[PDB]
DNA sequence: TACAGATCGATTATGCCCCAATAACCACACTCAACCCATGATGTTTTTTATAATGGGAGCTGTCACGGATGCA
């Protein structure tokens, strides 16, 4: 019945609308409220897998980790937020030429 | 009145970008020897002594008894 539960679309509502007024925007309920409409017209009937594993979170921690970046600070990114060296060398790598395009286009 | 189908809507398959680790390959470095060259303290060797000095045995060894040469007289 969860599968075919018309459940999901008040769910989402709320979920924007604890995100709007977070952003001290105004009528935060009727503007998710046109938003979950907004949702469901293109979503409607269509198979759509979204990326799980915080694929959005991980990008976004990808990048204040390089603003913190100086060049010397490895081993505190590194503590502060438990990712391997490793792997820190290649995101900030990848950062590098991110935020190169980014300062250089 | 009995018997059929028909679309909404759910589990299953198959493949790959990323990617969170995987491992080799290359770059620069401090600390700890190793050997040498002094300074000097310790070691080793050589030289000289001007009253006069002028021959030991150093402890013997304490004792058997055959044979075969052996060098003489």
């Amino acid at each position: 019945l969860e599968s075919r539960w018309p459940r999901s679309v008040v769910d989402l509502i709320d979920v924007l609308e604890n995100e709007l007024k977070r952003q001290n925007v105004s009528n935060p309920r009727e503007l998710a409220r046109k938003q979950a409409v907004a949702l469901s017209c293109f979503l409607g009937g269509r198979q759509f897998y979204i990326p799980c594993g915080d694929t959005i979170l991980t990008a976004l921690r990808d990048d204040l980790l390089y603003c913190q970046f100086n060049g010397r600070n490895m081993e505190e990114l590194r503590r502060q937020y438990r990712l391997s060296q490793p792997q820190i060398y290649q995101i900030i790598a990848r950062q590098r030429k991110l935020h190169t395009r980014r300062h250089q286009p």
